[PDB]
């Protein structure tokens, strides 16, 4: 049931990829009749040590908004199998679909991602890559967070996780204690939600995407300097503008997202609320 052989896992296309990982989809067929299911498949390009962290997470993972773990291929090698969710990401789904997807379906999507969310954190975890890219689409009406490459647990009495590694970061989407101090507290995925959501109301336009928009504040910065410059706009108080055609109270939910101290920070469960509260 969670084994899948090697010479079964049948490559179709590539569905993502990484600095040391890929996501290809795969029909898993045993048979050999072309009738198993379609599967996706995380690979490597040590970082096997942190792709058995990853399954070990997943596999404690079971939610409505939680891409499903469906088991592993070992090679020394191993391989994460999920569910293949057809409509990809949110960062492909939204340019295409601008005359589909209306306010009231961004918000059910919103609270979706907090309801997600929510349980991730009362697991102890902390996703630390929260951005539309990792924000699967399986229909229409459901969206499920489908990646866990970063994502730590926060041990038992602590606040938070402390990365200690040369690993690369979505610095774009990182609260002020992660960048000044590489802290990860569950209010610092509450950020990168806040920056999701901008995404989300934006139908993901490339014009519009945090590093865009944080780069035309900034101006050429270079990979060094990047986070300094980051840091100094967001303590002089400096945040992503309201997207068009976003309500008021929309953003002042999203600016609850973007208090400067994680401890001010609006929770997963105030945002599920607040969300619900519009939606008539
Ligand atoms: O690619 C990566 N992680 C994931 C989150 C990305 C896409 N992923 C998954 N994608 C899908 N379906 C699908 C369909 N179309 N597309 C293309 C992009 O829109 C993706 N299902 C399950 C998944 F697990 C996994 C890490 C860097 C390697």
């Amino acid at each position: 049931p969670t084994h899948f052989e090697k010479r079964f896992l049948k490559r179709i296309r590539d569905l993502g990829e990484g600095h040391f990982g890929k996501v290809e989809l795969c029909r898993y067929d045993p048979e050999g009749d072309n009738t198993g299911e379609q599967v996706a498949v995380k690979s490597l390009k040590n970082h096997i040590a942190d792709l058995k962290k990853e399954i070990e997470i997943l596999r404690n993972l079971y939610h409505e908004n939680i891409v499903k773990y469906k088991g592993i291929c070992t090679e020394n090698g191993i391989k994460l199998i999920m569910e293949f969710l057809p409509s990809g990401s949110l960062k492909e789904y939204l340019p295409k679909n601008k005359n589909k997807i209306n306010l009231k379906q961004q918000l059910k999507y919103a609270v979706q991602i907090c309801k997600g969310m929510d349980y991730l954190g009362s697991r102890q975890y902390v996703h630390r890559d929260l951005a539309a890219r990792n924000v699967l689409v399986e229909s229409e009406h459901q969206v499920k967070i489908g990646d866990f490459g970063l994502t730590k647990a926060i041990e038992t009495d602590k606040e938070y996780y402390t990365v200690k590694d040369d690993r690369d970061s979505p610095v774009f989407w990182y609260a002020p204690e992660c960048l000044m101090q590489s802290k990860f507290y569950i209010a610092s995925d509450v950020w990168s939600f806040g920056v999701t959501l901008h995404e989300l109301l934006t139908y993901c336009d490339s014009d519009s995407s945090p590093m865009a928009l944080f780069l035309k504040m900034i101006g050429p910065t270079h990979g060094q300097m990047t986070v300094t410059r980051l840091v100094n706009t967001l303590k002089e108080g400096k945040r992503l503008p309201c997207p068009p055609n976003c309500p008021d109270e929309v953003y002042q939910l999203m600016r609850k997202c973007w208090e400067f101290q994680p401890s001010n920070r609006t929770s997963f469960q105030n945002l599920i609320e607040g969300f619900e509260a519009l939606l008539k």
